[PDB]
Formats: C-alpha cells, structure tokens, sequence
C-alpha cells in the first residue's frame, strides 16, 4: 500500500513528445521501484536589462546573482600595446519556459538542460533522498508525478545498497560465406544470462528447430532438451529450449520490452540487437515497443548513431523506459587503450589464473588454481568464468577443451586436452569458446548445435564476467555524480560533453561567463611527436619516473586560461623579437605573470609568447585544482572503506576524477569545445616539454660520489629567476662508498627513464629513491612532482609502444619475482623456429656483454655483431649440421573467413594416408631443391611451405631453404642494433632487400 519514501535514484531519461517529460527511474530499500516524472523545461541565463524586457514574461525565473562576463577572443599582438580584456558585470537570472525560445542574447548557450534540471532543484543523479509524499501524485501504479522537485527533494539521506536487474545476451546468426545478412540468413541461437534483484543467476538459449531433423529434434527432447510450439509455452527454468524461428523472436521482443535495470551486450547494438529486430519485422510483422513509465509515449525500437572525429561511431538503442541498453564494446573502446578490441582477446587479458599441475600424460593435462597458486582471489574470478567456459588457454598458446570441472568460492581444479610439458606451474587463459563457425553451419547436425548453444551462453555469460571485472556499474553511477548527467549518458555522451557540467557548476561559483564574440580561427596544436629511446639494448637497469599529471598541473602552476592569458605577442624578425621580449620583462614580470614560447602559428613568425597572469586563478586551473583534490579525496575514502562494496564505489569516483582531469589537455585544444584556448593548449604542451627537458639536462651525466649527488647543470628554474639554491652538488643520505653515473635515456610527454651503469636491483632502488626525493625537494618547485616507479632489468625497447623488461617496482626488492614485460609483439610457440630463437638468444646474450665492457662506437658492437652472424650464416649454410627439428613452425588448420593454406592441407590430405583433420595443429618448415643456390631474389615463399608429418624424411635431393631463416633472424638483430646505415648495407648485400624498422 504505502510507497516507502526512501529511494535511491538509478536512471533518468526524457520523453519527447510534443507534450515532453523527465523521468526517473528509483529504488526503495525494499526492492520496490519508482518512476517519478517531471515537467519538462528549457532553460536559459540572461541579464536583468534582457529579462526585464521580455516579449510575454518567462514561466519562470531565479536571481543568478551578480555575475562578470569575459571577452576571451584570442589575438595576437606584433608589439607590447595589447589591450585589456573586455569584461561586464550584471545581474543575471535563469529563466525557465516550457516552448523553446528564441532570446536574442541569451549568454550560458552550450550548457545542457538536463545539468540546470539538477543544479537549480538541488538534485544529484545518484543520490538517496526521503521524498516529501506531500508533493507526489498518483498517476499508474508504481508511477507518479512531481511539480515541484526542489521540494520533494529536498532531504537528501547517506546512500543505501540496492539489488538491481540485469539481462545479458548473445545470438549466433547462419552464413557460409558473406556476413550475416538479415533477409536470407536465421538466427540459430539466442541466449540469456538473467541476474535477479536476490542474485540468482538464471541461463537459457533457445535453439532453432528449423535448422534441424525431426528425428534430431526428437533426439534432445529425449536427451533433455523441452521443446516448446508457441511463446506462451516457454518455461525459463529450462536451460535448453527448441523452438522455430518466430516463437524465438516473440521471445526476444518480450524479453526486451520488460523493464530490466540494464540490458548488456558485446557489440549489441551495431549487430546482435539489430538483427533481432529487423528478422522480426520481416517473419511476422512486429515491432519492439518501448513505453514511458507513464504509458504517455510508445517508441518503436530503433538503433541511432554518435559521431566523433579526433574516429569512431557508437550505436545506441532510443527506449524511454528507463532501461540502460549498454553495449561493452563501444564502452571498452572509450575506456580502456588495447592492441585488440575482440571479445577473445578482452577475455584473455582479463580473465587468468597461475595452475599447478596435478596429472599428466594421457591427451590430459590437469590444473589447480587458489589462493596458494597465484594471488588472493585471481583463482576464484578464473574459476566463475569456468562454470560456463568450455575451452582454456595454456601458457598463451595451447587451445584447448575442458573435460570435467571442480569448482569452490576460492579455487578450480580443472582436466583439459592439450599436449604435456608438465613443469609445476603454468598461465590459463580464459576467453570465448573458440570454433570454426562456418564449418559447423555446413554441416549443422544436433551435436553442433548444442555445441553452439554452449558457445553463446558463454558469450552472454561473458559480459557480465566482463561487466563485473570492468565495474562497469559503479563507473556508471561515478560518472552521473561527477559529470552532472544522468547514468545512461554518461558512457553515451563524448569528453566534450561531460565536462560541462562541472564546468556549469564552476562558473556558478566562481560568479563568471566566458564568451567568445568571434569565429574561432582553424588548427588545433597537432604535431605528432613521438619518441625515440637514445640506444635499444640496456646492459644496465633503468630506472623510471613519472611526472605526477603533467599537464593538469602544468596548466595549475602557468594559470593558463583562455581569461587568464594576457596576450600573444608574435615577431617576424629578430629586432622586434629583442624589442619585444624587453619590453615583455618590463611590462609582465615574474612571478605575477608568466610567458611562454610557443610554436607559432604563422609560418612566418619567428616566435609566438603568450603572457599568462597568475594573479587571479583562472577557470580552468580551479576546475583542475578541484578534480584533483576529489581525487584524493575518494583515494583517502578507499582505504578507510572495509566493505568490498564501498571500495567499489570510491574506487569508481577516484576513477572518474583521474579521467575528467585527463580529459582537460585534449579539450583545450579542440574547436566544438567549452575549454578551447589555442594559446594556453600550446603553452601546456610547451611548459610540459620543457620540465621534460629540464629534468633529463640535470640528470644526464649526474654522478654519485661520496655522499654527493653531482646534478649535470644548475638547477635553475626554466621560466624565471627563482628563490630556490640552484647548486647542483648535493648532499644524499646513501653510502660514501657508491660511486654511479646516470644518463638520460628515453624520455616522452611525461616520463623520463634514467640509466644507471649498475645492475645491482637491491641498489639501483635504494638510489632511485633518493632520486627521486632529491628531485622533488631541489630539481623542482611548485606542484612539480616526479615519483619513482620502477626499476627496468634487462630493457630491450623500441618505443613506448613496444618494448620488454623485467620490472622490479618501487614495493620490490632484489630478491621478488620480477614481471616480465612484453608489449607491441607477435610470435612464440612456431611464428618462429628454434633456429632463430635460439640465434637471437646467443645474440642478446653476446650483445649484453658488449656493452658491460663499456669499450664500443655505436660501430665497434655493430660491426663486430655483423661479422659475428655472416659467420655464422655461412657455416650453417655450409656445414649443415642443425636438425631440421630447428626449422619446423605449426599452424592451426581451419576453413576460409587465409586462402594457399587450404591448398597446402588439401594438397597433403589428398596425397598421403594420413588426414589432418579441420581442427589440426600440424608442422611446417620452408623446403627447396638442393640445386637451389643462395637466392637473392624471393617468391611468395608459400610455394616452398611444405608439410612435415611424422613420416617425412628430408630428400637427398632438398635443402632447408635457409634463406628464408635467416632474412627474419637478421630483421629482428638490426632492431637490436643501434647504427643504422650499416644494418640497411648488409640487409642488400645478403638478402638483396631493404629491411623493416619497428618506428
């Protein structure tokens, strides 16, 4: 009968009539759920001269207060006579009207609506209230309206747990050839993973009858399975369920148009959703139908489109429910930077486990995974994965079938088919149900498509594995706080779009408008600047600082703002250059004002500098100063929270602050955005470059002797004469016996890695550590901070990008186990032979010792190294003593989408007694006619692919074709190599090509 008052707001969404509303979707304590709606209005800031003079008055209004309006046009200035920045100040009013309106002068335009709905009533999205039944009516059950929200919002209560509703699901469409296309092609599966408001988990896939045999339907009834002739005989208790075609449909659309909390998906949206839809419309002739909570509004289900170039469109589903339809595909993208945006690949990083071996022999390996195995709990999310996952990865390569499971709330032991090599421990990797689709739809029998049905409940199954690992709905509720938006656009709106709101927020505070009178001018501070390491191979550790947020705090200590920036003053020639930067010092002096060369943006300058004042903090300086201390904030209430579900929550909110901050640089450079300033983008990236530089000029030849740190130049402040004591010899706490040198390695828009000439660990951390002290308290000033991460043994790099180490962190000491770092890669497990591995092997090992006797060019190591390998390519060119063992790589046989490879296997099956059967891991190695001299030329060498089965025996009359070997062995060593005019003469010389080079 009686409503419970407490509810803890979970979504809102808009209808969009001509006769339009607000909605929210809650949740009482008791699980029972409230829509609530609201009259919606469009909202508009104006001065008090234009509100007093308004046509018809406006519904209605509030005082603002007194508020400044700022000119921030940008505009350079060939001298030092630039003048003062517009600037008035009145009082203004948000004014509120039911029609769109058109006002002349309306200032406040590119903030949402929906941010003034929240802001002027008091409200945030995620937050618990006691409603005031006072001011709620009635209107459905379950359904009730609300003129007055300030009020009925008005006591806002601490936040309570809530359960919630989720539906995750997959389908499996037919096709042999092309992509699915919706007009010939049935969907053959459609599966569910339910999650109830008590936490049960509830699966069911409904399989397609009519891509079967009577007698095979027949079959898995008698098996198990119910088979079902309309909607309304379904019961979803049963896990497998045949059906046709259409009753799956009806399904579907009943399914979707219930009112869950979320409905998950991976790639839903573009795909899964969409042929749903488009299939029902063509069998029957439906239509989904989504409802407001009101009954008032009725949309047909239609997929729409966001766009946004820097790049990519994201597919969104248009219900006015409440239900969040969330897609993880697009939301992984936005969130998170990966080699691979495939659903196998997401699984494989995300899900894996450390197993100790039980059992070998046999075709079956057996694993165990705990607390013991690998780390407290890494087992128990592995083995939730495994309830529905049917096939495991083996020390990243094997694929392989489960054959039975054990699985408790802390561990799996777990029995699969793979081959043996069994060392006591090994990685498991989770993911899909890997298969050759294509295949099993050419020969669909009962079995497959029950092997099928497997393979898409684990799909389904996978986003709320995925969901879970991603905290998807606590960065849900995060967002919706911080960036003043309701939950459902929080992952559906861009970076530009999020920030407003607590833009909005800011500007109210601070009393001040920001406008621009002019069509902003084009380009935006692109570049491309990437980064080259010094040398490659790393005899000695490295160790690695990190700038703490860069450009955040760049922007802090400059006071850069498109409000705060002076001018720009520009020259043309070196005279007015030297005038102006005279008249500069005279005029904007330290340390009230800063100036800032910046690259400029006419092709005829010859410097740009922009003049910053610091005297009154700019907005986007205290945007950024709050977002960082929010951070910390929820850093702080992280490690104070002992419920699991807490830390989740303050985990996301610290999350979300790191990100909207991060968000900053890029917005400051980009046209369509509320942060835009061309001058203060560029100063950013160019106060930023330059504490990069400073940092690596004191650290590059510094030395440790005594207890004396000896920095390589003074430690003077790069923008202005400072307070600080710049003398570069400085006292350290370390031991008067260490005596070390540092070189400035490598370093990028944030980073910088130091070499040390020692590999002693235990050492190399305890110096980082007064590095990275002394830094903080004499290198730099301001909020300028480095900290140390990590120590990098054995550093063998490229870029960024790719690059592998052994890293010892700041926590780790000499005697941990490292983490081996790969990044960028692609090979292992027969990409490549045991020749070449074991070639580049001795040749990293030889190449190390190279450079731990210090006595070298970039030459006399890339010389000696080159003579080392024509050797030793000529003896075995030669001598010929290496088993062929050494140049066998393996493949997976499979169908097509590729293409010669299904005419080397046909071609081997078709002649020889042996089959390798369409799911095989078969051997290969690259084989000629010993007539065959050393080729300079090359092929496709797919012609000398040849198969090697346990038969095969090397002609008398064949060679290993070793060319090909060794072309792929010298690549990877001239990438080791530093010096590079001398590994491209080699490469024509040998192998008559030019090389690649991993840039």
């Amino acid at each position: 009968g009686a409503m419970d008052p407490d509810v803890r707001c979970i979504n809102w969404f808009e209808s969009h009539g001509e006769n339009r509303f607000l909605y929210l979707k809650s949740r009482c304590r008791n699980g029972e759920t409230v829509f609530i709606r609201f009259p919606h209005y469009f909202y508009y800031v104006v001065t008090d001269e234009i509100y007093q003079s308004l046509s018809p008055p406006p519904f209605n209004a509030r005082p603002l207060g007194k508020m400044r309006t700022i000119d921030i046009d940008e505009t350079i200035s060939y001298n030092l006579d630039i003048k003062d920045r517009k600037c008035s100040v009145a009082d203004m009013w948000l004014i509120e009207e039911p029609k769109k309106r058109s006002i002349q002068n309306a200032t406040m335009d590119e903030f949402l609506n929906i941010s003034w709905f929240y802001i002027s009533n008091g409200i945030s999205p995620d937050g618990c209230y006691s409603l005031d039944e006072q001011y709620l009516t009635k209107i459905n059950n379950g359904c009730y309206h609300c003129d007055d929200p300030r009020n009925c919002f008005a006591k806002k209560i601490p936040r309570f747990d809530i359960p919630r509703s989720y539906l995750f699901l997959a389908i499996a469409c037919h096709f042999d050839k092309k992509f699915p296309s919706v007009f010939i092609n049935p969907i053959s599966h459609t599966s569910y993973c339910y999650i109830d408001l008590s936490g049960k988990r509830l699966l069911f896939t409904l399989i397609n009858e009519e891509m079967l045999t009577e007698q095979e339907i027949q079959e898995a009834v008698d098996r198990g399975c119910l088979r079902i002739q309309s909607l309304m005989e379904m019961d979803y208790e049963r896990e497998l369920v045949l059906c046709s075609e259409i009753v799956l449909l009806r399904i579907a659309k009943q399914l979707l148009e219930l009112t869950f909390d979320y409905v998950v998906t991976f790639n839903g949206h573009n795909f899964d959703l969409r042929y749903i839809t488009n299939r029902l419309e063509l069998l029957t002739g439906e239509k989904i139908i989504f409802r407001s909570p009101d009954k008032k509004e009725a949309v047909h289900l239609c997929i729409y489109e966001r766009n946004q170039s820097s790049a990519n469109t994201t597919f969104h589903v248009n219900n006015n429910n409440g239900t969040i339809f969330f897609d993880l595909y697009s939301f992984i993208q936005k969130s998170e930077k990966l080699d691979s945006y495939k659903l196998d690949s997401i699984s494989k990083n995300a899900f894996s486990c450390m197993g100790k071996v039980l059992n070998r022999g046999v075709r079956e390996m057996t694993f165990i995974g705990d607390d013991t195995t690998d780390a407290k709990g890494k087992a128990a999310a592995f083995a939730k994965v495994l309830t529905t996952g049917n096939y495991v990865t083996v020390d990243e390569d094997i694929i392989c079938k489960v054959i039975r499971k054990d699985i408790w709330e802390n561990g799996f032991k777990v029995v699969l088919l793979c081959p043996t090599l069994p060392n006591d421990t090994y990685k498991l990797s989770f993911g899909k149900d890997d298969v050759d689709l294509a295949q099993m739809y050419k020969d669909y029998n009962l079995n497959i498509a029950l092997d099928m049905a497997r393979y898409c409940i684990h799909d389904a199954c996978l986003c709320q594995y995925l969901w879970e690992y991603y905290g998807v709905e606590t960065k849900t509720d995060a967002g919706a706080s911080t960036y003043v938006l309701p939950q459902s656009m929080v992952f559906e709106y861009r970076a530009s779009t999020v920030i407003k709101g607590p833009l909005l927020k800011l500007l109210l505070e601070t009393k001040t408008i920001l406008v621009r009178s002019e069509t902003k001018q084009k380009f935006p501070y692109e570049g491309g600047k990437v980064f080259a390491p010094k040398q490659k191979m790393f005899s000695n550790n490295v160790l690695i600082f990190d700038y703490n947020s860069l450009y955040p705090n760049v922007c802090i200590f400059g006071n850069l703002s498109p409000e705060t920036l002076v001018g720009v003053v520009v020259s043309t020639n070196r005279l007015e250059e030297e005038i102006n930067n005279q008249l500069l010092l005279q005029k904007y002096p330290p340390p009230r004002y800063i100036t800032v060369h910046c690259e400029p943006r006419l092709p005829n300058l010859i410097s740009e500098i922009a003049i910053f004042d610091r005297s009154i903090e700019g907005t986007i300086p205290r945007l950024l100063r709050t977002f960082l201390a929010e951070r910390a904030r929820y850093k702080k209430m992280l490690k104070q929270a002992t419920s699991s579900t807490e830390k989740a929550i303050y985990d996301s909110m610290q999350y979300t602050y790191k990100i909207v901050a991060n968000s900053v640089y890029g917005l400051m450079g980009f046209r369509n955005s509320a942060l835009y300033s061309y001058a203060s983008a560029k100063s950013c990236t160019s106060i930023g470059r330059r504490m990069i530089l400073y940092l690596e000029s004191v650290l590059n030849g510094a030395e440790l002797s005594n207890g004396m740190l000896r920095f390589a130049n003074p430690l003077s402040n790069p923008f202005y004469m400072d307070d600080r004591d710049i003398n570069p010899i400085v006292k350290t706490s370390l031991p008067i016996d260490y005596r070390f040198r540092f070189r400035s390695v490598y370093g990028d828009t944030d980073s910088v890695f130091t070499e040390i000439d020692s590999q002693d660990v235990d050492k190399s951390i305890e110096i980082a550590k007064e590095l990275e002290r002394l830094i903080n308290n004499r290198v730099l000033f301001n909020n300028f901070k480095i900290e140390f991460e990590a120590v990098y043994k054995n550093l063998i790099m490229q870029s960024k990008k790719k690059y592998t180490t052994m890293k010892y962190s700041a926590s780790s000491n000499s005697k941990s186990v490292p983490e081996r770092i790969n990044k960028g890669t692609s090979e292992t497990r027969r990409d490549v032979s045991k020749f070449h591995k074991n070639m580049i092997k001795t040749y990293k090992t030889r190449l190390s010792e190279m450079l731990s006797e210090g006595r070298m060019n970039s030459n006399q190591v890339c010389i000696d190294i080159l003579r080392s390998l024509e050797t030793d390519l000529r003896s075995e060119f030669d001598s010929r003593s290496s088993p062929l063992e050494l140049f066998m790589l393996s493949r997976m046989h499979h169908s097509n989408y590729d293409n010669p490879n299904m005419y080397l296997v046909t071609e081997y099956n078709k002649n020889n007694p042996e089959t390798i059967e369409l799911g095989e891991r078969y051997y290969f190695a690259y084989i000629c006619p010993a007539n065959v001299p050393w080729t300079k030329k090359l092929v496709n060498i797919k012609t000398y692919e040849t198969i090697i089965d346990r038969s095969f025996k090397l002609g008398s009359d064949q060679r290993i074709f070793y060319e090909v070997y060794f072309k792929r062995l010298t690549s990877e060593i001239v990438n080791l190599l530093d010096n590079k005019v001398l590994c491209i003469s080699f490469f024509e010389r040998m192998f008559g090509s030019k090389p690649t080079f991993y840039e």
